[PDB]
C-alpha cells in the first residue's frame, strides 16, 4: 500500500498501481485518476500543510497499514528574493517544506518495516536560476530531511530518497542534450524504481531526473 | 557600514569593527559588545522574523546606507523528525529561514553597490546527523538562496556568500583532523575574510570553516 | 539484439551485473583480464538460464586491447549498446605512502582504463545506447587511505557528466553507480541505517535500471548504492 | 622566516599568488618548468619590493625532480611551510577525441604532478603549514571538452580533502581554490553577475587568506574564486 500526495503526481499514482499498489490518491481528478486505475486492473482529500493525520489513519483503516509514501504535494510560484511578499513565501514554505515535514513526521511513526519514502525535490535546487530562490531553498530543506531522515529510520528496514526532475517551445525540448522533453512517465519511472525492488538498497539520495541538464 | 544581526555573533561584530565597519550589532550583551568596539576604537534590537525595515531605515538613518550584511541570527534546537511539534518547527523556520530572508529581502533593496552579503549555515547540512534535520533542513534553504541571491544581484556588484562553521569535552577538540576546537574567533576571520578586500571575488559560495571534519 | 559490454565482469559486483544483464535479455560480453575461468562460470550460468554471452579478455589500460574488445562485439553481434566500466583496482595508501607504481596503477586501471572505454564507446555506440560508470562512494567519504582511489574514481565521474553533454544528438545516456562496501562484521553489517550489508545484486539492480526503461531520462548522474552510508 | 613554495609560478596565477605570498612575508620559491625568464621577473620585482624569493626549476610529474626542490628549499631556507600546486595545463577536446599523450599529459602533469608534492609536502612540511591546490571551476560547470582536465582537477580535490584528514595530529590545512576563468570580452567580462573580469589577483587573495591567519581554521575545502559563476 502506498500514499501518494500531489501530471507527474498522476503518472506516479498510475504506475505505482501498475506495479501492484493500492494508491491512497491524495488532493487538497483525483477520481479520474483513481477509475482508470480501476479500469485498469488496479485498486482522500487532505492539506499536507492535523489533516496528515487523519489521512494516514484513512489508510490504516481501509488497507491496514502504510508501506509507501510519495511526498509530490508542492507549489512553485515564481519570485525573485527583492519581490516576494511574505504571502509568497510563508506559503510555498508550508505546501513543500511544512507539508513533507508534516507527512514524515507521520510516516516516521506509521509505515511498516521494508517500507520506502521519496520526496519530490527539484534540480533547480542544484541549478539556482533566478526566482527559483525560494522554491529551490523550500525542496533544499526537504532534500536535507530526506538525508537525516534515513539514518533517524535506523533499524526499521526503511528508506528515505529524493527525486528532482527538470521541467517537464521547442527550446526547451533541446535544452537536454537528450534533446527530447521530460514525461511524466519519465519521473514516474525514477520513482517507481525506489519503491520497486531494484531500488531497496538505494538510501538517503537525491536522484536527479532531467536527461542530463546537470 | 555594517549590519551584523545574531559568541560568534560577538566575535563577528567585534572583528568588523576592528577591521573598519561601524557595527549596528542586532538582538532580540549587545551593549557590552558595543562598549567594547568603542573602548578599542570602534564605532538595536529587532526580531529578523516589519521590524527588518525599521532596522535598515535606522542605519541609513544614522550613518547613510548599509554596505554589509552578516546573517548570524539564529536558533538550533535539536529534534529527530518523528519527535518534532509545529512550534519546534515554525520556530526554527521563522528565525533561521524568514529572518535571512526578511533581511535579504532588505537587502536586496537598501544595500550599497561593492557590498557583501554572509549567511550562517553550518556544516550540519553537510553532515546531515540525526536530529539535525530541522536545523539543517532550515540553513539548507539559507545556502539556495544565498546562491541564487547571488545571481539576481546581477550588475550591482554585491556579493552573497555563506559560511557553515562547525561546533565551536575534549574529544570534541580531537573531533577536527586539527585536534584543537573552533574558536569564534575562527568564523569571524572567515566572515570578515568575505566582507574583506580578500574576498571580493568570491561569490555565491558555502565556505565551511570547520578545522577539516567535512 | 541488445548487446552490453560489461568490463571487469568476471566477479562479485561485475559478475552480478552481467548476470542482470543477460536476464533482462542484453547479450553480454563478459570482459575480464586476468585468468578466464571464473568469467567462463558466469558465462555458463548465463546460458544454463536461457541466456547469451561471450566472454573476452583485455586489459582496459590498453588502447588497442579496448579497441579489439568492441571490435569482437561487433563483430561477433552487430554492435554495442550499453557499457559497464567495473574494472578497477583498490590497494589501500595513504598519499605519503604511496609508491609510484601503485598511484600509476590505480591511475591507469581505473581512470585511463575508464576513459578508453569511454572513448570508444563515444565513437561505436548505438543511438539509444546506456553506459554506466563504477565510481565508489568514498568520493564523498574521503577517509584516510582512500586518495588515490577517490581521486581516480571522482575524475570517472567527472567524464561522466562531461561525457553526457558531448554525447548530445545521439540519444545516449551517461551515468555512473557509486557502490558502497559490499560482499565487526555486525558492525559492517550495520554500517548503514538499513543494518544489512549490501549485495553484488543491490548494485546490479540501480545498473539494470539504468540501462532498462525506467532510466531513459536519467544521465549526467552519479547514483549511490551505499544503503543510505552517505 | 616562513618559506612557501608555489609550484607553477611563472605567470598569471601563479605570479600574482608568488608576488602576494612575498608581500605577506614568505619567502617564496619561484617554481617553474620551462624558460626561467619569466621566473627570474618575478624574483626581481618581489625583490625590488622588498620581499625575499628564488627561483628553481623542476618538472611537478617527475618525483626525483619535486624532491630536488623540497631539498633545494630546505638547503637555502631551513624547512618548507607554505606549498601552493600552480601546475598544470589545459589543452581542451571531447574525450572522443582525446588522444592518449593528450590524456596522458593532462593526467601527468595536473594529477601526477600535485600527488608528487603532496606526497612530499607530507613527509616535509612544517607543522602549522598551508597546503594549497588549485582546482577549477569546471570540476562543477563540466562543460564539453573540459572532461580530461576536469576529471584530473576533481583527482586533486579528492586528494586535497583525504590528505587534510591524514595529515591530523600535525596542524596542517589542506585546501584548495578553484579559480574560474581570468585574465564577446563583454559577454565574458559579463559572465558572472559582479559583471567583470576576473584577476590574478582575485585568485591570489583567497590563497593568501587560506595560508593567512584568517584561514587557519578552514581545511579539507573547496574554495571557488570565480565571481559567482558556480
Amino acid at each position: 500500500v502506498a500514499i501518494v500526495t500531489g501530471g507527474i503526481g498522476a503518472a506516479i499514482a498510475a504506475r505505482l498501481a501498475s506495479d501492484g499498489f493500492t494508491v491512497v490518491i491524495n488532493y487538497a481528478a483525483a477520481e479520474e485518476v483513481a477509475g482508470k486505475i480501476e479500469a485498469a486492473g488496479g485498486k482522500a482529500q487532505a492539506d499536507v500543510s492535523a489533516a496528515v493525520r487523519r489521512l494516514f489513519a484513512t489508510a490504516e483503516e481501509a488497507f491496514g497499514g502504510v508501506d509507501v509514501l510519495v511526498n509530490n504535494a508542492g507549489i512553485m510560484p515564481l519570485t525573485t528574493i527583492a519581490e516576494t511578499g511574505d504571502a509568497v513565501f510563508d506559503r510555498v514554505i508550508a505546501v513543500n517544506l511544512k507539508g513533507t515535514f508534516n507527512t514524515l513526521r507521520e510516516a516516521a511513526q506509521r509505515l511498516r518495516v521494508g517500507g520506502r519514502i521519496i520526496n519530490m525535490s527539484t534540480s533547480q535546487v542544484g541549478l539556482l536560476h533566478p526566482s527559483y530562490g525560494i522554491y529551490a531553498a523550500a525542496k533544499a530543506g526537504v532534500e536535507a530531511m530526506t538525508h537525516v531522515l534515513s539514518k533517524e529510520l535506523r533499524g526499521r528496514d526503511i528508506t528515505v530518497n529524493a527525486v528532482a526532475p527538470g521541467p517537464t517551445r521547442d527550446r526547451f525540448a533541446k535544452l537536454a542534450p537528450l534533446e527530447r522533453l521530460g514525461t511524466p512517465q519519465d519521473i514516474a519511472g525514477a520513482v517507481a524504481f525506489l519503491a520497486g525492488p531494484d531500488g531497496a538498497w538505494v538510501n538517503g539520495q537525491v536522484l536527479r531526473a532531467n536527461g542530463g541538464i546537470i
